[PDB]
C-alpha cells in the first residue's frame, strides 16, 4: 500500500519537473504512483543521480485512476485476422516473394493486429530474432491483457544462456535492431539517448546487442507516449519525429506552413551530468495525427547502403534512425538527400527502397486531412453513453466497428451500409491497381535473368534498374500503407498508375534487347 | 403544373401513334407527360418536323403514376461489390492480364453492380474515355437515385473545352465509341438511325465523336426500353437485336423453331422525311429473356479486323454493331460468317475473339430455359405483400436476396440453405475449371516467347495460334458470363474442358518444337 | 378506359372545371372516376338526365398511386385485434360497473388498423344485433379484402329483412346512419350536409340503418383528405365544418392566431 513522498524535497533538485507538475492536472498526484525513490533521495546530489530510482513504466501504473482508458487500451479485436501473411492470394501482396526477393520481409510479413500485442509480435515474428523468442503456448495468442502486463509473462527465450542473433528455426531472419523498439515500447525512455547515439548515460543505443536490449523491455505503446506524466499535456516522445519536425525545421505539417504554425511541438531537453541526454515534444493541442505519426510513418530503422558508392550504412550511422517525412512523390528526393537505399534486388541487381506503413504521409493533402480530421476521429473516438462520462477509447481500430461516431456524425445523410460501401468502392479500386502493378513488376523482374543469360548489355540492364527503383517505390508504398487507398484515393491512383507505367517501360526495353541479342 | 394538350390535333398527323395510343392502357395518359410540343404544333407540316418538340426521357417522367416501379428501379444493392477488378485473385479472372495482353480491358474490367449506375460506370471506367469523366466526389459512389436522375449531376468532364479522346491519367484507354451507349441508355432513341448508320435525320451515328455524344446523354436503362410508352405493350428497342431476330430471320429463340413461333417480335418502323429512320420490336408476350437480352449478350460494339486479310474494320462498317446470336459452340462459325476478329494477342500473335457477358446465349438450351423460365423469374420477380397490389421489382439482382420467390416457389421441397448450396455447388465446380483453363492458357502463352527466341518455325507457331483462338474462346466465354456456370452447367463444363484440351495440345507442340530447335 | 371529352363536361360543370384545370389532376381524365356516357346523351344544363356513376373505391386511385394505396391497405399485426376494454388486460377493468346498461357494455374493443374500420363497425356486438358477421374467422387478417369492399369479407345473416334486431343474445343495435360518416364516405353524393332530410339525398340521419349499411363498401376513402378534382387538401366531414364554420369556433378554437 502506497505512502506519499514529500514532493517539495524532490522539487529542490527537480525544477523542470516542478514547473510541469505543479501547474497541470496531475498537481495532486504524488510521485510514489510512478517512482520508488527512497534510496535515490538518500544518495543523490545536485549533479549525481546516486542510487537510481525505480520508474514504473507499466500502463497499469495509470489504471489506479484511469481504469476505463486502461481497459480499452488492453482490449483485443478478434475480427482483426491474426498472424496473417501478406505474401498470399488472400491478403495484400500475392506476388510479394518475387517483388521483395531476398529482403528479410520475405521470411514473414503479417498484417497488423490489436495494439496490445505490438511488442510481443515484434519479438516473435519470423523475420526478427531468428525464432529465438516464442509464445510459451499457442493458447497465449488471445491474451491482450497479459501482453500489456509484460511480454515475458506470455513469451519465452529459447536460449537464455547466449546473447547473439542467430537462427533457431530454418526459415527465419535476424532483422531486428534496437531502433525498432522505439515504435513498440518506451520502457527504455530513460535508458536511450536522443536518436540512440552512444552516450555515457544510456544503457542502450543503436549499436547495442539487440537480444540483450529485448530482455529489458516489457510493455507495449506506453501511455506516456502521448501524455506527459507530470503535466498531463499532450506530447510526442519519439526521437526521429522531433528531429524531423523541430531540429530540421520541417514542421508538424511539412506540406502546409500555416497549419504548422497552428500545431506545434515545443522541445524539452533533459540532461545527465550537465550533458543533453533525451527530449520530448510538447503539443500545443491534442493533435492525434502527430501522436499516431510517432509510429505510423515510413522510416529507416535498419542498415542500408549509399546510393553514391554502394558503401554499407550500419547502425552506428544516424541514418539508421530516420523519418523521411515526405509524400510518395517526394520520397525518392528525400532518400537521395541522405544518400541512402535499403537493399539490392537479388534478381535484378537494382538498388531499391524498402517502404513501411506510411499512413501519416499518405493522409497529408487528402480531403479529410484538409478538413482538419485526425486519425483518432475515425479510429479512436469517444465512447457513447446514455448516462456516463464519455471517455476516449484507447485501442485504435477500423471505423467499421463504430460507424456512427467515426463517419455518420459528419456524413449525416448516409446510412451505415452506404458509408461502408463508399469505403469498399475505394479499397476495391485501389486493390485492383495494386494487383496490376504486381503483375507488371513481377513480369519485369522475371525477364531480368532471361536478359542476362541472352547477353543483354550492362547499359540496358542499368537503364531498367533505374526504372525498377521507381516501379518498386510506387507499388510498395500501397502494400505498405494499410488503408488500401482510403486515406488518399487520388494519390494512390496516380502513384500506382506511375508504377505500372514504369514497369511496362522496363518490360518493353528488356524484350527489345533480348530479341536483338538473340538475333 | 402540367396542362393537357388536344391529342386529336396530334393524331391528325401522327396516325401510327394514334393507333398505338388509343387502344392500350395509356389511352387516358396525355402527351404532355412526356412531350413539350407547343412550338412544334405551331410550325410542323405533314412532312416537316418544324420546331423539334422536347421528349422527356427521364425514368422520373414515369414516376408521377408509377412511383413503386421507379423507386425499385433506382435502388442500390450495397452487397454487390463495387468497382471490383476481375484481374484479381479475389475475383473472376486472376490471370486475366496474361490472357488478354494489350487489349483495352487490361486497363480495367470491374464486376457489374446495380443497374442504376450503368451509364455513370460506362463513362468513368478507366478503359473508356482516358479518365476524362470522373465522379465529382468519391462520396457520390453511393448515389443510385442521383445517377438515375442524370449522370452529369454526379460526374464531371475534366476538360469541357475539347472533344477529342485522349488520356487524362496514365493508365487509361479510350475504347468507348457510340455503339456502347445503346446498352447503357436510350436517351438518344430519336437521334440515332437504326444500326447507327449515318442518316440525314440522326445527330449521332457509329462514326460520331464519342465525347460529344456522351455529353448529350443522362439516364440509365430507360423505362421505355422494355415498354412502349404509347401502348404500354412489351417491346424491345435495341437495333442489333431486331436485326438478328427479324432482318436476318434467326428468330427470338434461334435454337428452337417452335418457341420462336410462340414468342415474336413485330417490327414497327418510323420515318423522317419519308425515309426509314428507326425501329422497335413489339413483343406478343412479356418475355424478359428478350427484354434482358437487349444487353446481356455477346456482341461487337468496337473496331476489329478481317480474318481473311487482317484489314481493319472500323466504326463505319455495320459489323461494329452486331449481335452474334450464337451459343459458344457456334460462335467461331458466326464470327467467320462476318469475317471478323477482335484483336491480335500481343504475345502470341494469334487473332482472337473478345467475349462479353453472353448470358442469354448461355441460358438457351439449359434445363430452366427448356422449362419456360425467364431471366426475371430469378432476378426480377414480383414483391410479396400481405395486403397490397404486388408490382414487379425493377432492379434485377441475385436470387440469393429473394430465394422464396426466385427458387422455392418452384422447388418446394428445398429450404433456402439447400437451394443456395445447389447454386454454390455449380459455381464452385465451374470456377475450378476456369482456374485450370487459365493455368493452361497462361502456360501456353508464356511459352510463345521461348519458342520464338529458340528459332521455332512459323509453321509451328501458326499451328499453335489457331489452337489459341479456340483455347481463348472456350475460356473467356465463362469469365465474361456472370453466372459462373449456373445458367448452363453442362455447357460450361464441356466448353471449359475443351479450352483446357486445346491449351494442353498447344503447350505440347511448343515444348516439342523448342526442344528440337535447341538440340 | 377510353377518355371522355372533358371540354364537353365543362360546358355544364363550371364549378368542377375551376377546380380541375388549375391543380395537379388537370391531365387526369374524368373516366378514371366517373361513367357518364348515358348522362351526356340525356342531360341538359338544367336536367341531369341519367345519373352518371361515380367510382368511390380507393382502388380507383391505385392506377396512378399504388405506393399510397398499398400502404393504406396494410395491416399492423401487433395491434391487438378484437381486444375488449372491460378487462384487467386492457384500458378499463371496471368498465361494466361504470357504464352500466349503455350499449358500449355489449362490446367495446381497442382500435386496430384503418383498413378494417368499416368492417369492424358493421360486425361489433353493440352495433347491429350481430346481423353482420365475417364469412369465416379466417377473414380477420384480410386488410386488402376489407379495402376492396366490406361485403367481400362479411355477410348479412338475413338479407330478407331490414329491421334492427338481435341475432345473438348479448348484442345491441346502437348503430345509426350518423356513425358511417366516420367509417366511409361512399355516400358523399347521397347525403345532405349534416344528414338533414333532403329531396336529393337517398340517405339521412333518419334512414333505416340496415338498408344504408348495405349500400356502403370502402373504408376511409382517399378523397376524405384530398379533393379528387384539384388534389388540394380538404375535409369532407359535415360535423367538423359545422363546428369550425357554423358554430364559429375556428380551426384551432384555443388559438385565434393559429
Ligand atoms: C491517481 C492517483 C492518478 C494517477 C495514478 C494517474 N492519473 Fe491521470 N489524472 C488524475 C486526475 C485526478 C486527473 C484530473 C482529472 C480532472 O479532470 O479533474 C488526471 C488527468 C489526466 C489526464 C488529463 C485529461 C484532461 O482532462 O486533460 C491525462 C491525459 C492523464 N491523467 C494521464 C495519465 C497517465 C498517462 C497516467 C499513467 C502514467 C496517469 N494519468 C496516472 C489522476 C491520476
Ligand atoms: C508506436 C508505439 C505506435 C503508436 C504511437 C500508434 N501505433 Fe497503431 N499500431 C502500431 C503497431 C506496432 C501495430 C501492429 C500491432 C501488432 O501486434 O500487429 C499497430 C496497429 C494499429 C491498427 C490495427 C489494429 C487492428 O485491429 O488490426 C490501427 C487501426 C492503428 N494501429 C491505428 C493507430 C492510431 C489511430 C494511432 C494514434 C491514436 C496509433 N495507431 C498509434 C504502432 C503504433
Ligand atoms: C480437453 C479434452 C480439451 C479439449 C476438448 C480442447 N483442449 Fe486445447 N488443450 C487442452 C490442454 C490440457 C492443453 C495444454 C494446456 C497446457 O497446459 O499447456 C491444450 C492446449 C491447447 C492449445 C495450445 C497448444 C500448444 O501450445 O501446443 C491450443 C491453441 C488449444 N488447446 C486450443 C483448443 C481448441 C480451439 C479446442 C476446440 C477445438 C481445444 N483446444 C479443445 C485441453 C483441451
Ligand atoms: C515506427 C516508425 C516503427 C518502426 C521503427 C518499426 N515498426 Fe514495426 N510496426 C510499425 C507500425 C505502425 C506497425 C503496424 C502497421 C503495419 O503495417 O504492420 C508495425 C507492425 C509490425 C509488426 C506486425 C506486422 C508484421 O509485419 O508482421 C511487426 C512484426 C513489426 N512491426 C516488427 C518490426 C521490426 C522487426 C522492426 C525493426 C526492423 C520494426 N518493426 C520497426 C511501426 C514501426
Ligand atoms: C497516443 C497513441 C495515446 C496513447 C499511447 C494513450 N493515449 Fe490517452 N488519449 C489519447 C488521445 C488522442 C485522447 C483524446 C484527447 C482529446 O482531447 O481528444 C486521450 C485522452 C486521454 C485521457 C483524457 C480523458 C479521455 O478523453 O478519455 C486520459 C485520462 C488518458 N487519455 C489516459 C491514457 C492512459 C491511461 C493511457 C495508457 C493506458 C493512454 N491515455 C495512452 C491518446 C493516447
Ligand atoms: C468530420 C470530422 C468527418 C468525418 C469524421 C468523416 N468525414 Fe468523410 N468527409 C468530410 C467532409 C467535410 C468531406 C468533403 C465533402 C465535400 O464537400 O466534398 C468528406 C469527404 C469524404 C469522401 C469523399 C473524398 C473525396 O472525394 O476526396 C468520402 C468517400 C468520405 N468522406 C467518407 C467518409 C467515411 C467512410 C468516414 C468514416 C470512416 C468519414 N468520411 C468520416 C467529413 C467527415
Ligand atoms: C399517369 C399520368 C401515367 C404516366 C405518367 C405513366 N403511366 Fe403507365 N399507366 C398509367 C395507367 C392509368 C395505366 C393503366 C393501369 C391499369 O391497369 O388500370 C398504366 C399502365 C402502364 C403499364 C401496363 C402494365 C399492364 O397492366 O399491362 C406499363 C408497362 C406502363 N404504364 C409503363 C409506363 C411507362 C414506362 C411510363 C413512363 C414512360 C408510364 N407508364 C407513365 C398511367 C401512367
Ligand atoms: C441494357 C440497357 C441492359 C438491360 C436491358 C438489362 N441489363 Fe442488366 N445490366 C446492364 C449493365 C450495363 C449492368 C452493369 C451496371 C454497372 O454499373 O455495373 C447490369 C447489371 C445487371 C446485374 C448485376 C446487378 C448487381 O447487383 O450487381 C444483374 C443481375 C442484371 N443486370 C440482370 C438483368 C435482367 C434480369 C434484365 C432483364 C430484366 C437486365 N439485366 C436488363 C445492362 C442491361
Ligand atoms: C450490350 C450488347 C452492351 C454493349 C454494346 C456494351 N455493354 Fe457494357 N455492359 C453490358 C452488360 C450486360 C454489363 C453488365 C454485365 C458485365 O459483365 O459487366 C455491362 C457492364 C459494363 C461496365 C461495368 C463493368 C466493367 O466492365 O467495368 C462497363 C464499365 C461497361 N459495360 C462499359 C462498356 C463500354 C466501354 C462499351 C463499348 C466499348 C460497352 N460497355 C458496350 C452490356 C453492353
Ligand atoms: C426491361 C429490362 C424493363 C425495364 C427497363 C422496365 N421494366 Fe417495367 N416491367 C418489366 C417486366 C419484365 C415487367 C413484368 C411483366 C410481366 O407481365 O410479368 C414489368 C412490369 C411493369 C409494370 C406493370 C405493373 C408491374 O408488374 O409492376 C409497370 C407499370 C412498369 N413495369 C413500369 C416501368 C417503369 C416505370 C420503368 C422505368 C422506371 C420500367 N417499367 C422499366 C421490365 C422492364
Ligand atoms: C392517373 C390517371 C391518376 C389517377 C387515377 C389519380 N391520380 Fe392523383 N395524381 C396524378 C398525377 C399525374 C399527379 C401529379 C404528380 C406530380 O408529381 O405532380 C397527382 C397528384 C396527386 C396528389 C398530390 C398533389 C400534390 O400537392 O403534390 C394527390 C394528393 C393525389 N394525386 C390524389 C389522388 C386521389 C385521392 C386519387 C383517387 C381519387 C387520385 N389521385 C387518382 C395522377 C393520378
Ligand atoms: C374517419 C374516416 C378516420 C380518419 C379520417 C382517421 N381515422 Fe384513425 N381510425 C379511425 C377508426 C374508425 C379506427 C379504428 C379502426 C378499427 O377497425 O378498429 C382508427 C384507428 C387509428 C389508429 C390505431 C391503428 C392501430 O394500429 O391500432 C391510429 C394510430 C389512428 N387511427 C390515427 C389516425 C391518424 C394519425 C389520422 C390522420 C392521418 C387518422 N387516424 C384519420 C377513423 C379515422
Ligand atoms: C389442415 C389439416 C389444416 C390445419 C393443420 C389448420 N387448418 Fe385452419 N382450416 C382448415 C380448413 C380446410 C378450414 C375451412 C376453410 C373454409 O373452406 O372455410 C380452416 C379454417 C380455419 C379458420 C376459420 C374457422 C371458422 O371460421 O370456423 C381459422 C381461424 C383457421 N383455420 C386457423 C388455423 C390455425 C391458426 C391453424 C394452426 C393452429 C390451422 N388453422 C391449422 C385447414 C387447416
Ligand atoms: C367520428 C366522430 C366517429 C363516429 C361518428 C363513430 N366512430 Fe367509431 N371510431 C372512431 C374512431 C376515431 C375509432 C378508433 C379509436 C377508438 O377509440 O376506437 C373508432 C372505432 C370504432 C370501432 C372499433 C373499436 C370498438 O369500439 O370496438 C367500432 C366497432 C366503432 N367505432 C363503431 C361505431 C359505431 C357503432 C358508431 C355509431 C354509434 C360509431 N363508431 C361512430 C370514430 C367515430
Ligand atoms: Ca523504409
Ligand atoms: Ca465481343
Ligand atoms: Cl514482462
Ligand atoms: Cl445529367
Ligand atoms: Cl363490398
Ligand atoms: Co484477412
Ligand atoms: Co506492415
Ligand atoms: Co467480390
Ligand atoms: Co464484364
Ligand atoms: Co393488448
Ligand atoms: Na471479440
Ligand atoms: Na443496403
Ligand atoms: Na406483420
Amino acid at each position: 500500500q502506497l505512502k506519499p513522498v514529500d514532493a517539495l524535497q524532490c522539487y529542490d533538485c527537480h525544477t523542470q519537473i516542478e514547473d510541469m507538475h505543479v501547474v497541470g492536472k496531475h498537481a495532486t498526484v504524488n510521485c510514489v504512483h510512478c517512482h520508488d525513490a527512497t534510496e535515490h533521495v538518500e544518495t543523490a546530489s545536485a549533479r549525481r543521480m546516486g542510487e537510481r530510482p525505480v520508474t514504473h513504466t507499466s500502463p497499469e501504473a495509470c489504471a489506479s485512476c484511469h481504469t476505463a482508458q486502461f481497459n480499452s487500451f488492453a482490449s483485443v479485436r478478434h475480427e482483426s485476422h491474426p498472424r496473417e501473411e501478406k505474401a498470399n492470394p488472400r491478403s495484400r501482396s500475392p506476388k510479394f516473394d518475387t517483388l521483395i526477393g531476398a529482403h528479410g520481409f520475405s521470411l514473414e510479413h503479417a498484417e497488423p493486429r490489436s495494439h496490445a500485442f505490438m511488442l510481443v509480435d515484434h519479438f516473435i515474428v519470423d523475420r526478427a530474432y531468428g525464432g529465438r523468442f516464442q509464445y510459451k503456448s499457442w493458447q497465449n495468442v488471445t491474451d491482450g491483457l497479459g501482453a500489456v502486463r509484460g511480454a515475458w509473462t506470455v513469451i519465452e527465450d529459447m536460449d537464455p544462456t547466449t546473447s547473439d542473433q542467430r537462427r533457431f528455426l530454418a526459415q527465419t531472419a535476424t532483422a531486428a535492431n534496437p531502433v525498432c523498439l522505439n515504435c513498440k515500447t518506451q520502457d527504455h525512455i530513460l535508458d536511450w539517448a536522443y536518436m540512440g547515439d552512444e552516450h555515457d548515460a544510456a544503457k542502450w543505443a543503436r549499436t547495442s546487442k539487440v537480444v540483450d536490449f529485448a530482455r529489458d523491455l516489457h510493455h507495449p505503446v506506453n501511455c506516456y507516449m502521448c501524455h506527459d506524466p507530470h503535466s498531463t499535456e499532450p506530447r510526442v516522445v519519439r526521437d526521429a519525429l522531433i528531429h524531423a519536425v523541430v531540429d530540421q525545421g520541417l514542421g508538424t505539417y511539412p506540406y502546409d506552413e500555416a497549419k504548422s504554425e497552428h500545431v506545434t511541438l515545443t522541445p524539452v531537453t533533459f540532461q545527465r551530468g550537465g550533458e543533453d541526454f533525451r527530449k520530448i515534444g510538447l503539443l500545443n493541442v491534442a493533435d492525434s495525427n502527430l501522436m499516431c505519426g510517432q509510429c505510423h510513418v515510413e522510416y529507416n530503422c535498419n542498415p542500408g547502403f549509399q546510393q553514391s558508392d554502394g558503401a554499407p550504412v550500419g547502425m552506428d550511422d544516424r541514418r539508421t534512425n530516420h523519418f523521411f517525412w515526405a509524400n510518395v512523390f517526394d520520397y525518392a528526393e528525400a532518400a537521395k538527400e541522405i544518400d541512402f537505399f535499403d537493399f539490392t534486388h537479388v534478381t535484378t541487381g537494382a538498388p531499391l527502397p524498402k517502404l513501411q506503413h506510411p499512413e501519416l504521409e499518405t493522409f497529408w493533402g487528402s480531403t479529410h486531412e484538409r478538413n482538419g480530421v485526425t486519425c483518432a476521429d475515425c479510429h479512436m473516438p469517444r465512447v457513447k453513453l446514455e448516462n456516463g462520462k464519455e471517455y476516449t477509447m484507447h485501442s485504435p481500430r477500423t471505423p467499421r466497428d463504430m460507424m456512427n461516431r467515426a463517419c455518420l456524425n459528419c456524413h449525416d445523410g448516409w446510412t451505415e451500409a452506404e458509408a461502408e460501401y463508399a469505403i469498399d468502392y475505394i479499397k476495391n479500386y485501389t486493390h485492383g491497381k495494386i494487383m496490376k502493378a504486381e503483375f507488371w513488376l513481377a513480369r519485369m523482374i522475371d525477364l531480368f535473368p532471361v536478359a542476362k543469360r541472352a547477353g543483354v548489355s550492362e547499359d540496358v540492364l542499368n537503364e531498367v534498374r533505374a526504372l525498377h527503383y521507381d516501379a518498386h517505390l510506387h507499388w510498395e508504398w500501397w502494400t505498405a500503407e494499410n488503408s488500401v487507398g482510403f486515406h488518399n484515393p487520388d494519390q494512390a491512383r496516380e502513384s500506382l498508375m506511375k508504377s505500372i507505367t514504369k514497369s511496362k517501360e522496363g518490360v518493353g526495353k528488356l524484350d527489345a534487347a533480348i530479341d536483338a541479342a538473340v538475333a
